[PDB]
């Protein structure tokens, strides 16, 4: 066993795939996105599935998400449990 890959990234082909439906993107309808190709129709929230924009989408940890849902669920105010917490232990 060799190998030395992680992440997604060089695209096996010669060309950009769509992060959506996984499709040859073209340059007609390659919309970048978050450092990523995507379909000008696929761009929509992973919530609603909604038809996003250059402005109006959101994305956290690679999908995408409408203003709306975004700050529904990101946004927040004072609110933690008593769960963390650290101690030592005998090495
Ligand atoms: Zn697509
Ligand atoms: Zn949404």
């Amino acid at each position: 066993g060799s190998s030395g890959s992680s992440g997604m990234k060089f695209q096996a082909p010669a060309r950009e795939t769509c992060v959506e439906c996984q499709k040859t993107v073209y340059p007609m309808e390659r919309l970048l996105a978050n450092q990523q190709v995507f379909h000008i129709s696929c761009f929509r929230c992973s919530y609603c599935n909604n038809k996003l924009s250059l402005g109006t989408y959101a994305s956290l940890h690679g999908r995408i998400y409408c203003k709306p849902h975004f700050n529904q669920l990101f946004k927040s105010k004072g609110n933690y449990d008593e769960g963390f917490g650290s101690g030592p232990s005998s090495g």
